[PDB]
């Protein structure tokens, strides 16, 4: 503790979803659901995995403890917006203190810090990946900064 | 202040700065400088300008305010290394007041904790599109985990 405060965290947490929600909408429906890369996934895998993750940590803050057809587009913009209003609602919420207990997961300890931050990493990675996807669809990503 | 470490903050960053190293060295020299998606750079140009990146914040440190041919695989290798280094042996001795000092930038105030989380992103976001390219050139990344 000294250099971050919970409200900044999710600040740029909301900023980061905010960005891959431009994304998700700047694809066309079909390379959506089918343009990618050898031994890739499409972008709808992609963003589906994203949003499980926020589901992840949302019942994590929820209950106290973690437990360890795809969607189209709308659909997942709309999961999307719902998990962005239950962030914004629920994590202000959270204690400061839960912030840091390392809860126990199969890999090993890990605080509810570290899997945001490791959650925003992923997002940030599979964006780029996106914005791959983008390019070669003939779409100008959004900017990035 | 109240989640994150400087100490951690480096670790954190290093420990990217390493997975970036590991898909630096798992191009083929030619990829490395010649594939790319379209309207994108190949990936030798993007790891130029993370490098950049964190000259500039180095010089940041130093010098207490921030001043606002591309190389081949070993080359940016050793390159990485020198500021891999230089990091690790500069960011501790970083004042943590100096962290949150929203020093002047031509786009506005920014501390130095903001500008390393950008570099931190940047740094992903185009090391996931990096990922994109070594499957396109029939390689497997290092795990992002
Ligand atoms: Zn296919
Ligand atoms: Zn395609
Ligand atoms: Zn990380
Ligand atoms: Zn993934
Ligand atoms: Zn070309
Ligand atoms: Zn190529
Ligand atoms: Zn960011
Ligand atoms: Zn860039």
């Amino acid at each position: 503790k000294l250099l971050l405060s919970p409200a900044e965290l999710l600040a740029h947490w909301q900023g980061h979803r905010d960005l891959t929600r431009r994304v998700i909408e700047a694809f066309p429906e079909e390379g959506f659901a089918a343009h990618h890369a050898p031994d890739m996934r499409p972008f709808q895998a992609m963003a589906c995995e994203l949003a499980g993750m926020v589901e992840y940590q949302l019942d994590w803050f929820r209950r106290g403890q973690p437990t360890w057809e795809l969607p189209g587009r709308a659909e997942l913009l709309a999961w999307w917006d719902k998990l962005t209003a239950e962030l914004g609602a629920e994590v202000p919420q959270v204690s400061t203190e839960m912030w840091a207990t390392p809860a126990t997961t199969p890999f090993g300890k890990m605080s509810p810090l570290m899997s945001v931050m490791y959650l925003i990493d992923n997002e940030v990675h599979h964006r780029g990946q996106g914005y791959v996807y983008l390019r070669e669809l003939g779409v100008t990503p959004p900017a990035f900064y």
